[PDB]
C-alpha cells in the first residue's frame, strides 16, 4: 500500500490564512522543489509543528495539504502504534520511517505527538523514554538517509506543546500557533462551509461572525449543520402535510399521529413528488445559536446576559459615559482609532451598596454583544500563599481565550485594600498581580474591567491610575417615577399571556410610588415582582384545592393588589 | 406491520424520521439543496429493548434491499467483507445499512474501526448526492464505542423506559411457540411491570416457565412418593430424598401432562424476578403518604409550591413566568426520616423516584466518577418526569474554600452543569439532603440552582408512639397505652428517630440485667430451670430513660 492522499481540498477550509501562508513557504517548497535541493547539492528537509486548541481543524488541514500536494502521505496516530509487547512499537516506528524514506518524497502527519512522547524526566516506565529515543533516532535517519533529490517533511500536531519533551520539541523547526478564529476568520469559515448550499440573500455573514465571540471552527461546523437541520424541519412539516392531504384515507390504524402518518409514508414508498426549493432563512441561523454549545462554555463562559438597558431606569448620563468609554470602542473600533483613542481598560462604579450595580455591567455586556465573566465578591482570597493570585491570573487568561470579554469584579473594597499603610502582606501579593494584569492588556485585547465598590475613597490609588480602573462613575439609585418603566418592562417581557385579566397597569404606577419601596433598584424591583408573582401563585394554589374540592378548571393566573401588598410587606431592601 | 408490531415508540420514530427517512427515500431533496447528508445514528438501550426489532422494522418499511449485519456476522478478510458491503451499498443506491451490536466489533476490532472510518469517508465523497446510503448502528452501551466514532456518530435517538404497550407486545413476541392456555391476559402484566426492560422481561418469562414446569416436576415427585411404599427411603433431608427417589425410577417414563403456562404462574414469577437493571432501578412510585410523614404542614406547603406545583401544572409557571427551581435542600437532624419526606413528594407527584445513598457514587474510579453522575441525569431525563434524591449531600460537594482536589472540582462542575441544564420544563427535579447547610459547596446555594433550603423537623409525640410501636412489634404484652405514656415522658422529649431506637435497646439492656439477677438468685437462693422471661415493664423504660441522655 502506497498510502495515496485524499480529496479534502482547500476549498473546504478557510480562516487560517495567516498560518496557511507560512505553510506555502515551508512545506510546499521542499516537497516538490526537491529538484532545487538536488541541483544546489543541499539536503533541505524540515519538520513542521501545528500546535493549537482542540477542534481547530488540524486533521482537516493536514489532509487538505496532502491532497493538494499529491505526493504519498502516511498518517500515524499515537495509540495505533503502541503494542503491549515491549519491543514491537519501536519496530513499528522504525518501519514507518523506513517506509517514509523508501517512498520518498512524502509527508508524515504524526497525529497527537503529546500522547506518544511525554516527559523523559518523569518517565519511570522504559517505554515512554524508549519512544522518545526512537523518534530522536528516526529524525536523524530522515536527515541522513535521503536520495538528496526528494526530501521528506514531517508534520505534527498537538494541544500541549509544553507536555512535549524538549528534545523532540526542538526537532520540529517551525511551531505554528492556530489560535481561536477572529471575527474575519469566523466569517470566512461560515461563508466557506456554506459554499454549495443555496443561501438566502438576506444572510449576513458579518453579523454571523459578530454574535459568536468564543466559538471555534468545529463549533461552526456544528452550527451550520444545526441550521441546515432547522431548514429541513419546515420541509419535513410540509412533506407531512402533503402526506396528510395526498392520501388521507382517514387513517390506516389508531396508534398515534406520527405513527399514523409514517404508515402513509411507508405506503407511498416508491411514489415520488417534486421537492420545493427552500433557502435557509436567516432566522434559522440565529435559532441554531442555542442548538450548539460552545467549547469554551464550562470554563466560566457566563453567557451574554439577556438584560437590556430597559431593566435599568433612566441614568441617561451614566449610559452616555459607558457608551463613550467602553461600548463605543467595541462598537466601532475603526472610528475611535481614527481619532487615536486608546480604549480605557478600567471603569469604576461607586455609591450606594450592592443593590443593582451588577445589572449595569450586564447592560454594557449585552449592548456590546461581548462575553461577560463575573466573580462572587472576595472569593479569590484563600488561606494558601499561591492560589490567591492564581485564580486572578486564570481569569485574565480565560479572558484572553474568549475575546472580547467583560471581567466584572464584585466589591473590590475587600479585595484591593489601600496598601499605602504598612498593614497586611497577603493582600498586597494579590493587588500587585492585579496591577500587573491591568497594565498588561488594555489597548486592543478587548478585555475591559468594571469596578464594583461602595467606598472608593478607601481604595488604593495605584488602581485608579488612568488606563487602569481610573474612570470613576457614581451610579446612584433610580427614583420613584423611574420605577414605573422598570415594573412595566419586567411584567411585559415575562407574563403577557392570555380586559378580564389582572394586569391593571395603573396599579404599577401606584406601586411605583409606594412609600416603603424607596431603597429599590433594578435587581430589587425584579426580586419584588418575583416575590409578588410567587405569592399570587401561592394564593392560586390554595384556592384551587378548596373550591374545586367542594373540579372546574385551573381558575386564573390573575394577579391582584393584595399580591403586591404582601410582597412589599415581605421584602427587605439590600 | 413494522409499526403495528412495535408500538409505544412514538418518540423513537419521531426522532428517526428526519434523520433516516429523509435521506434514504427523499435523497433528491438534498441534491436540489446541494448538501451532502452524512450521519451515523447512535442507538442506545439495554438488550431486548427492541434495537434489532426497530432495525428490521425500518428495513422492512423502506422496501429496498437490506443487508443484515451484526457483531458476529462479519484480520483483513472481515475488512474486505465490509468493503464488499459498503462498495455495493453506495453502488446500489439508495440502500439501508445497519450493523447490529456495533460496539462488540469496534473496540481485528481496531482494523474494523479503521475500515468504518474509511467507508464513511468514501460514502461522503462518492455519493451521487441524490441517492445516498446511511450507516445505521445500535449499541447496548454508547461508552464502548470509539470516541472518534462517538464524535462522528453525533445523531442520537433515546429508547428510554419501554411503554406499557411496548412491554405487552414484546412479551407476546417472546411467547410465539409457547404452549399457553387461554387465561393469559397480557394487558395487566404490562400494567404491573413498570421497572423492567427486555432482558428483565426475558428473566420474568424464563422464571414463569420454570415455575410452571415445577408443577410437573413435583407432580412426578408426589407420584414417586406414593408409588414407593415404606414411608421414605432417604432420612437425610427432603431435597436429597427427592433426588434419591428420582434416581432409582429413572427409566420408567410417564406421559408428561400437556401443561399450558397459566397467568397465575406469571404472577408468581413477577415477584421472584426483580433486577430493576440497578440496585433499585428507578424505584417505581413509593407508596408513602402524607399521613406517614409527621406534621410539617408548613414544610408540606413549601414542598408543594416549590416542586409539586411545577410538576402538576408545568404550563402554569410559564404562564406566570417563573422558572421552577432546580430542586430543594433539606437540613436539620440526622437522616431519620428524610427519605420519607422525599418519597411523599414523589408519591404525590406520581413520578419516578431515584435516590443515591451519599458516598456510594464516588469509588476508586476518577474517569467514571463524573460519568456516573452524567448517566444518572441521562436516565432521569429519559424517564421524565422524575425526582432525584441526594441524601448525605456532604459526600459529594463540601465547602470549596480551598479548591485543591482536582477530582472534586471535576465532579462539582459537571454536577452543577447537568443539574442547571434541566431544571425548568424537563420534569426532572433534584432533592438535596444533608445534616448542616453550611458544609455544602457555596456555588449551589444561590438562586437558580439548589438554593431552596428547607428545615426538616423532628417527629412529634404521636409520631413517637408509632416509632416505638413498629420497633417493639419487630422485637417479638404489647402495652400500647404504656408506650403512649413512655412517648409522653418529658425527659424523652429531646430525642429523634435514631434516639428512640437506642433508648429501646438500652431498656432491653436493663431488662436483661434484671433477668440475669433473677436467674442467679432463683437458681442459687430460691433449680436451674432457665425460666427466661423477656417481659418489659415501666421500671425498665424509666431506668433506661434516666440512664440515657439527649443527643445534639
Amino acid at each position: 500500500d502506497r498510502t495515496p492522499p485524499t480529496k479534502v481540498s482547500i476549498l473546504d477550509i478557510a480562516g487560517v490564512d495567516d498560518t496557511l501562508q507560512r505553510l506555502l513557504k515551508e512545506v510546499w517548497f521542499p516537497l516538490r522543489g526537491g529538484e532545487a535541493c538536488e541541483k544546489m547539492g543541499y539536503r533541505y528537509d524540515n519538520g513542521v509543528l501545528l500546535h493549537g486548541p482542540s477542534g481547530c481543524g488540524k486533521t482537516t488541514l493536514a489532509h487538505a495539504i496532502a491532497g493538494s500536494i499529491g505526493v504519498a502521505f502516511i498518517p500515524v496516530s499515537a495509540p495505533s502504534v503502541i503494542g503491549g509487547t515491549s519491543g514491537e512499537s519501536e519496530k513499528n516506528i522504525r518501519d514507518v520511517f523506513d517506509e517514509a524514506i523508501r517512498l520518498a518524497p512524502c509527508l508524515i502527519f504524526l497525529d497527537e505527538i503529546d500522547a506518544i512522547a511525554g516527559r523523559r524526566e518523569s518517565a519511570n516506565k522504559g517505554m515512554e523514554s524508549r519512544i522518545v529515543a526512537e523518534i530522536m533516532n528516526g529524525m536523524d535517519r530522515i536527515r541522513q538517509n535521503t536520495p538528496l533529490g526528494k526530501n521528506v517533511v514531517v508534520l505534527a500536531a498537538t494541544n500541549r506543546p509544553e507536555f512535549l519533551d524538549p528534545a523532540i520539541r526542538r526537532r520540529f523547526s517551525v511551531e505554528i500557533d492556530m489560535g481561536m478564529p477572529s471575527e474575519r476568520a469566523r466569517e470566512q469559515i461560515l461563508r466557506s462551509l456554506t459554499r454549495d448550499l443555496s443561501l438566502a440573500d438576506d444572510i449576513n455573514f458579518k453579523e454571523l461572525a459578530k454574535m459568536t465571540p468564543g466559538y471555534v471552527g468545529s463549533d461552526l461546523q456544528y452550527v451550520v449543520k444545526a441550521a441546515v437541520s432547522e431548514s429541513f424541519q419546515a420541509n419535513i412539516d410540509s412533506l407531512l402535510a402533503q402526506a396528510r392531504a395526498k392520501h388521507p384515507a382517514d387513517h390506516l390504524a389508531n396508534v398515534s399521529q406520527p405513527q399514523r402518518d409514517w404508515l402513509l409514508l411507508e405506503a407511498h414508498r416508491d411514489e415520488e413528488v417534486s421537492w420545493p426549493s427552500t433557502k435557509i432563512t436567516m432566522e434559522q441561523f440565529r435559532k441554531a445559536v442555542s442548538l450548539v454549545q460552545p467549547a469554551s462554555k464550562r470554563e466560566g463562559f457566563s453567557t451574554i446576559p439577556d438584560t437590556t438597558w430597559s431593566h435599568v431606569g433612566a441614568l441617561e448620563d451614566v449610559r452616555k459615559k459607558l457608551e463613550m468609554s467602553i461600548i463605543g470602542p467595541i462598537k466601532n473600533p475603526e472610528l475611535f482609532t481614527r481619532v487615536g483613542i486608546k480604549p480605557a481598560a478600567g471603569i469604576l462604579l461607586w455609591g450606594p451598596p450592592g443593590c443593582g450595580k451588577t445589572l449595569v455591567a450586564k447592560a454594557v455586556a449585552n449592548e456590546s454583544k461581548a462575553n461577560f465573566i463575573s466573580i462572587k465578591g472576595p472569593e479569590l482570597l484563600n488561606k494558601y500563599v499561591g492560589e490567591s493570585e492564581r485564580a486572578v491570573r486564570q481569569l485574565f487568561s480565560r479572558a484572553k481565550s474568549s475575546a472580547p470579554c467583560i471581567l466584572f469584579f464584585d466589591q473590590m473594597d475587600a479585595l484591593v485594600p489601600r496598601r499605602d499603610d504598612s498593614l497586611s502582606d497577603a493582600s498586597a501579593r494579590v493587588v500587585n498581580t492585579l496591577l500587573t494584569e491591568l497594565d498588561g492588556v488594555g489597548d486592543r485585547s478587548g478585555i475591559y474591567v468594571i469596578g464594583a465598590t461602595n467606598r472608593p475613597d478607601m481604595i488604593d490609588e495605584a488602581i485608579r491610575r488612568p488606563g487602569r480602573l481610573g474612570t470613576s462613575i457614581y451610579v446612584g439609585l433610580p427614583s420613584a417615577e423611574d420605577r414605573v418603566k422598570i415594573l412595566k418592562t419586567l411584567y411585559r417581557n415575562t407574563v403577557k399571556a392570555p380586559q378580564h385579566q389582572g394586569t391593571t397597569d395603573a396599579d404599577l404606577e401606584k406601586v411605583a410610588l409606594d412609600l416603603r419601596c424607596t431603597g429599590f433598584s433594578g435587581a430589587d424591583l425584579g426580586n419584588l415582582m418575583q416575590a409578588a408573582a410567587q405569592a399570587c401563585l401561592e394564593r392560586v394554589y390554595t384556592q384551587r384545592q378548596q373550591k374545586r374540592k367542594e373540579e372546574e378548571e385551573e381558575i386564573e393566573p390573575v394577579i391582584t393588589m393584595e399580591d403586591w401588598e404582601k410582597a412589599l410587606n415581605e421584602v427587605k431592601p439590600s
